[PDB]
C-alpha cells in the first residue's frame, strides 16, 4: 500500500531472457504453423473464428519495440498462440500436435529461467 513495498525483485535481465525464449522457441522445428501471421484471406473461417490472432513474428515485433509491459504480458502472447492453435485445429493434426508440442517446450522454458 502507500510507503509499504513488497522487496524488489530484480527484473533487469528479463528483456533479454524472453528473447532467448523466443530465439528457442523460434528454430524449434515445430514451429512452422506459427512462425508468420495466419493469411487471413487465404484460410476460411480464421479472421471471424479467432478473435486475437498471433504469431511468433509479432511476438518478436512488440518485444523489440518496447511493447511489453513486463513479463507476464509477453507470456501472455505466447499462451494466446497456442489456445488459438487449439481453437481452429483438431488435436489429432499435425498443426494440433505441433502446438501441444510448443506450449509444452515453452512452459518448461519458463519455468526454468524464473519460477
Amino acid at each position: 500500500s502507500m510507503s509499504v513495498k513488497k522487496p524488489k525483485r530484480d527484473d533487469s535481465k528479463d528483456l533479454a531472457l524472453c528473447s532467448m525464449i523466443l530465439t528457442e522457441m523460434e528454430t524449434h522445428e515445430d514451429a512452422w504453423p506459427f512462425l508468420l501471421p495466419v493469411n487471413l484471406k487465404l484460410v476460411p473461417g480464421y479472421k471471424k473464428v479467432i478473435k486475437k490472432p498471433m504469431d511468433f513474428s509479432t511476438i518478436r515485433e512488440k518485444l523489440s519495440s518496447g511493447q511489453y509491459p513486463n513479463l507476464e504480458t509477453f507470456a501472455l502472447d505466447v499462451r494466446l498462440v497456442f489456445d488459438n492453435c487449439e481453437t481452429f485445429n483438431e488435436d489429432d493434426s499435425d498443426i494440433g500436435r505441433a502446438g501441444h508440442n510448443m506450449r509444452k517446450y515453452f512452459e518448461k522454458k519458463w519455468t526454468d529461467t524464473f519460477k
